[PDB]
C-alpha cells in the first residue's frame, strides 16, 4: 500500500525530530501505513532552499511537510488546500491568529502543529548567588548583572563563562533575534503590516548598536555563528547567565544529567525603558500536504493526527514546545510540567511577527537582507546609523512593486 513520506523537524535541534519520527511511526502503526520520515538541516532557511528543489519538481517522493510560520505566502502553490478537509468546529480548535497566518488566498496552506516565541532563560541561583531577585526587565539591567556575574564566575575559574547568549548567525534566527531588539526599542516591526518600510530610524539603530556592543563583552565573540544549538549549548552546559531562545530549550536544561537542572527560569525578554514594548518574536511550526503526493487522503490523516490534542500534548509535555490548541493551555499536566506556558502566555499572545504577511513570496529575499545588515553590526564592519539606512534601501529595492 502507499508510502507516506514526511519531511519532518531536524534532528539536528534537540529531540525534535526523533520525536517527530516517533510520532510518524505511530500514526503509521495505529492506521496500518508504511511510513518514512526525511531528515532535514537545522536551520529553517536550508530546510526552505531543500524543501523548494522538492517543489520545483513536483516531486511526489514527499507527501507532508512541516513548514516554517515565515512560509504560507512563499509555499501555498505546493500546499494542498486543507480547508475541504476540516469542519468549521474543528479549524476553530487551534488559534486563529495562525490559521489566519496560514490561509492564502482562502487557501489553507497547513494546519498549526507547535507555535513559538522568544523568551529570555536565565540563572536563577546566579542571580540570587549575586544578590539580584528578579530577572532583567530593561537590557541596561542585563547588560550590568551580566557583567556582575561574569566577573564573579571568571574569578572563580570558570573560564567558559559569559553573560550572555544569542542567535547572531547570519540567517533566519538572527532576523528573529533582530527583530526583538528593533521592537523592544521602539523601532518598530522593520516592515510594517503596512508596508511602510520603517526601519531607517534612531531606535531601531540604537538597538543594533545595542547589540553590537555585546560581541565579545558579555557575549562569546563566536555570537556571531550561533543559531538555536550553539547559543543553546553554551547555557546548558553552565556557562551563560542569560539567553535568548526558543521553548524547546527548557525540556533540555530540565533533562536528568543536564548540568543546569532546576536552575533556571524564563520570561519576557527585556526591553529598552518600561514604555517601550515587549518583544517576543512570533514562530512556530505548520504541516503542509504537498500538492504533488500521489495520497492526499492519507497524508491528510496524518497530519490531522499529528496537529490532534494528544499528540501536541506530547510535544508540550517532554519537548516543552507550544500548541496551537488553547484547550492545551489549560490542562492539568502541560501546566504541572511547564508552569511557565501560564505565566507567559500573555507573552505569546502579544508575540511579534517577522515582516512575512507583507513581504509574501519576497519574505527570504527581505530576511536575507536583515540579517544581513544586522550581522555587519554585530562584526563592527558598520554602525546601526548606517546599517539601518542601507536595510531600508535594499528592502525598497526588494519590495519594489510587490503589493500585499
Ligand atoms: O531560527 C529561526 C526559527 O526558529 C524557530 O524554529 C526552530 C524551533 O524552535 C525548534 O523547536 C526546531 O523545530 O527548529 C526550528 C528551526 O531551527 C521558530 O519556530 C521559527 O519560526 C524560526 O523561523
Amino acid at each position: 500500500g502507499p508510502v507516506i513520506r514526511v519531511a519532518g523537524d531536524s534532528t539536528a535541534v534537540g529531540e525534535g525530530g526523533r520525536w517527530m519520527k516517533e510520532m510518524v511511526e505511530a500514526w503509521g502503526k495505529k492506521t496500518g501505513t508504511r511510513v518514512e520520515y526525511i531528515d532535514s538541516p537545522a536551520d529553517t532557511n536550508d530546510r526552505l532552499a531543500l524543501y523548494q528543489q522538492y517543489w520545483a519538481a513536483r516531486s511526489p517522493d514527499v507527501d507532508v511537510y512541516m513548514i516554517d510560520v515565515i512560509w504560507p505566502g512563499i509555499v501555498a502553490p505546493h500546499a494542498l488546500d486543507l480547508k475541504p478537509y476540516l469542519t468549521e468546529a474543528e479549524l476553530k480548535e487551534f488559534f486563529p491568529r495562525i490559521v489566519q497566518n496560514n490561509t492564502i488566498r482562502g487557501k489553507l496552506t497547513s494546519l498549526p502543529f507547535f507555535t513559538d516565541a522568544g523568551i529570555l532563560y536565565y540563572r536563577k541561583d546566579l542571580l540570587e548567588k549575586y544578590g539580584y531577585t528578579s530577572p532583567p526587565r530593561t537590557w541596561n539591567e542585563l547588560e550590568q548583572m551580566a557583567e556582575r556575574v561574569m566577573e564573579g564566575e571568571r574569578r572563580a575559574g570558570n573560564r567558559d563563562f559569559w553573560g550572555f547568549v544569542f542567535q547572531g548567525k547570519p540567517y533566519e534566527g538572527l532576523t528573529c533575534d533582530a527583530l526583538e531588539w528593533i521592537y523592544s526599542h521602539g523601532g518598530g516591526r522593520i516592515v510594517e503590516p503596512d508596508g511602510t518600510i520603517s526601519v531607517n530610524n534612531g531606535r531601531a539603530a540604537l538597538a543594533l548598536n545595542r547589540a553590537h556592543g555585546w560581541v565579545g563583552r558579555i557575549a562569546p565573540q563566536g555570537v556571531t555563528s550561533y543559531a538555536e544549538e550553539e547559543a543553546r549549548n553554551v547555557w546548558q552546559q553552565g556557562n551563560s547567565l542569560f539567553m535568548r531562545n526558543w521553548p524547546y530549550a527548557y525540556a533540555l536544561g530540565q533533562a536528568e544529567g543536564s548540568p543546569i537542572r532546576g536552575k533556571f527560569g524564563v520570561t519576557v525578554l527585556p526591553k529598552a525603558s518600561a514604555d517601550a514594548p515587549n518583544a517576543a518574536t512570533l514562530g512556530g511550526w505548520q504541516l503542509m500536504v504537498s500538492a504533488y503526493s500521489r495520497y492526499p487522503k492519507e497524508a491528510v490523516d496524518l497530519v490531522k493526527y499529528l496537529a490532534s490534542y494528544e499528540v501536541q500534548k506530547d510535544n508540550a509535555v517532554r519537548l516543552s514546545r507550544l500548541p496551537t490548541r488553547p484547550a492545551l493551555y489549560t490542562d492539568r499536566d502541560v501546566l504541572a510540567r511547564n508552569p511557565w506556558f501560564r505565566d507567559l502566555l500573555p507573552v505569546f499572545q502579544n508575540a511579534v511577527s517577522a515582516p512575512s504577511d507583507v513581504a509574501g513570496a519576497r519574505y527570504n529575499q527581505v530576511s536575507e537582507a536583515i540579517w544581513t545588515e544586522v550581522h555587519s553590526v554585530l562584526t563592527g564592519r558598520k554602525k546601526g546609523e548606517q546599517a539601518v539606512r542601507d536595510l531600508e534601501a535594499r528592502i525598497r529595492r526588494i519590495l519594489r512593486h510587490h503589493h500585499h
